[PDB]
């Protein structure tokens, strides 16, 4: 196997953190990646050296530092095969992402008696955001029922599909389950209704390639600190000519063509109609470094490693008395489990003791811990930097958990 | 005088740089700020050793990292005087603060046939989601007019507030003419009429201490990149007993309560209802960093030594033929000004062009253009870390160009 997992730990300067006495294992990377040295470093370096104001002075530094900009963003757009770089706009993550289509898209798209159809699977980032538009325009959240493996019952979507759906929004990958929905497909079936799509790719765009041209999705979200990269930064994708289409969200400088207080204002072009105010430029050439370090280790070698160790993880986990999966066997990136009747907040309370870093509790995804009929579930995210030996750390303190409290 | 500007120097590694083979004249620190080393490092190593999710699981890392945030908040509230921290929300900036009490607060309270009051100096920011708002609900958009020397016209105050005014929106300090207004005053009046008073104060926080008890604001906004910290942070201060009735903005994780697909979805507590999904949790450990530098240099410490050369520049400029200053005698941080009948776009080309960073253009302020007749000007700033040496090099340069474009 091409992928060196050693080598690629050696980036990492938080893998040689100790916990409670003991050698980290971080197997929360779901929550937020850790960073390599090369994204750390290259923010650093950006502040050290070459900071200034951006798309506002044309001075050196200021026109410097508005062409790295523009470069990541050309740098982020080839790394999800957009047509264009001008179909991305910078946002905070995928949260605000989804928050800016459902105001500007979703306020002059959608309207009293339409509806909008998500999952029971969805992340609250994907759920909330449509439950206000809803609320807002007198329209209906229509939900896409579960199977009891973590899959979409996909034989409800004639009955859930109508004249008046407006939109689908969908995960890509679940971030409790690891399902990857059939996008494609769904893609199709509602383009044939004349509604349009939003993906959540949050948990998607660090395991293996994205081609929104292949997908054909109207909307695409991710966040930069789950891609190995700095907080505070994420993309959103939209076709040209919805984007073209679609009035500003916040309001501010840079956003404008022109302002007046007797004849109002004016927009300028999209994407940086979307871009009020000054971006998050340290996070942005963050950003830029941390897709050149995923390139350059390949997402295909990536993918090749994490599914190989996930297999293994799998069938470790077999030897757990009493442990509870949820999610189907070629799940992506996460194992969520509970232990016996033991809470999920106690199990995990003794994997930290462990020195075992894994989430607890919803998950951000309430209405999926509701199907299953459980308050919480343990989560334990298996990254490309994560190990065999980490794995079998897992194994072996649920094996103990479940003698000590058995 | 007790600041020592050449110790302060040593801290900030880009003022070494050179452009066009000269020593960097940094006069944008308006447009952005330098960061010290001490925030520089402060962000990377968090990165470097205690990275990981904040309010959601609950291990070693996450926990400590939670703590950090928190932290934080609490120093931010002590910077500003605020009574509580939990009365401080976490912005991408200024602008993203103003957009949120634009919406949040603006939609529930400012009704058709209502009025709001802005200035003619006000950057976009505090004018754009104004006018977005006062067309959402049909209000009209009153504006303080300026006097020639960039001070405010108070005598129109008796015309424009009325019974209907329900929001001032005032900057603290004016980013091209230096101007302080009398806020206290101001907020006196507005609130007599049941009026609530936001501040910019985008331009304020670095030149002199602030305390919005003593100001009695109900709104306070600053970004804290011109604070000479990250970018993609700021602080919005809103008073308790506002803040803990306005509604959502974004939704997502971590601002819910619970979260349900057939009963609804309830609200956090704030000032977490306000922060959805993954916050900038590297840009608030670099600004909780900034906070600490600025208060161990002492902000009288720094009003002195900028007021200083702030006096000193004005007094040098004298001796530039043809120069036109916009703003008041006693301005704060920035000086606008016009060289003969050369465009601004010019000045500031040759200028750049001696290692002189200025900014050209409209600075996000047409209507404050507009009102002085002229398409465009030029801005240096004179932050604490620049130097009476920097302001001869901008005294010269503006001497040479005269005389070779005369
Ligand atoms: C599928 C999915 N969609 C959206 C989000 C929100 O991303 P933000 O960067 O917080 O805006 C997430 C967030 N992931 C974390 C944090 S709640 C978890 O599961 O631990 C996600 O998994
Ligand atoms: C008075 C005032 N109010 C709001 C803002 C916006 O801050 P953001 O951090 O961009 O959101 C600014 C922005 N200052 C810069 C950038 S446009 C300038 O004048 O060069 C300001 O001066
Ligand atoms: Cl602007
Ligand atoms: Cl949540």
């Amino acid at each position: 196997m091409i992928f060196s997992v050693d080598k690629v730990r050696a980036d990492f300067p938080v893998l040689s953190r100790e916990v409670n006495g003991l050698p980290l294992a971080y197997l929360d990377s779901a929550a937020s990646a850790q960073k390599p040295s090369q994204v750390i470093d290259a923010e650093a370096e950006f502040y050290r050296h070459g900071y200034a104001a951006v798309h506002r002075g044309i001075h050196t530094l200021s026109a410097q530092a508005t062409e790295k900009m523009e470069n990541v963003r050309k740098r982020a757009s080839l790394f999800i095969n957009a047509r264009s770089a001008e179909e991305l706009v910078f946002v905070r993550g995928t949260t605000e992402g989804i928050n800016l289509v459902a105001n500007s898209w979703g306020n002059s798209n959608v309207r009293a008696g339409d509806n909008i159809i998500i999952s029971q699977m969805e992340h609250h980032a994907n759920i909330v955001p449509w439950q206000m538009l809803c609320a807002r325009v007198g329209a209906e959240l229509r939900v896409i029922p579960l199977n009891p493996d973590g899959t979409l019952q996909l034989e409800t979507l004639p009955t859930l599909f109508d004249e008046k759906t407006r939109l689908l929004a969908i995960t890509h990958v679940s971030n409790v389950l690891g399902t990857e929905n059939p996008l494609a497909e769904m893609i199709t079936l509602a383009h044939q209704h004349g509604a349009k799509v939003l993906v959540d790719g949050a948990q998607a765009v660090m395991h293996h390639p994205v081609d929104v041209q292949a997908l054909d999705c109207d909307f695409y979200v991710f966040s930069g600190h789950k891609l190995y990269g700095p907080t505070g930064i994420g993309i959103l994708y939209v076709k040209e000519a919805l984007l073209q289409e679609m009035p500003p969200w916040e309001g501010g400088g840079s956003m404008i063509a022109t302002v007046s207080l007797s004849e109002g204002t004016t927009w300028t072009k999209a994407p940086w109609r979307f871009e009020a105010g000054t971006p998050n430029t340290g996070g942005i050439i963050g950003l830029g470094a941390a897709l050149e370090y995923v390139s350059a280790l390949g997402l295909n070698n990536i993918a090749e490693y994490e599914q190989n160790l996930m297999h293994y993880a799998l069938s470790q986990l077999e030897s757990v008395p009493d442990l509870t999966l949820y999610g189907p066997q070629n799940r992506l990136g996460v194992i969520a489990f509970n232990l016996g009747k033991h809470h999920a907040y106690d199990v995990g309370s003794f994997l930290d003791n462990y020195g075992i870093a894994v989430r607890t509790g919803h998950h951000a995804a309430m209405p999926l811990m509701a199907y299953y009929n459980v308050p919480a579930m343990c989560r334990a995210s298996l990254a490309m930097y994560n190990t065999h030996e980490e794995v079998d750390r897992l194994v072996t303190g649920l094996q103990r958990i479940h003698r000590l409290l058995g």
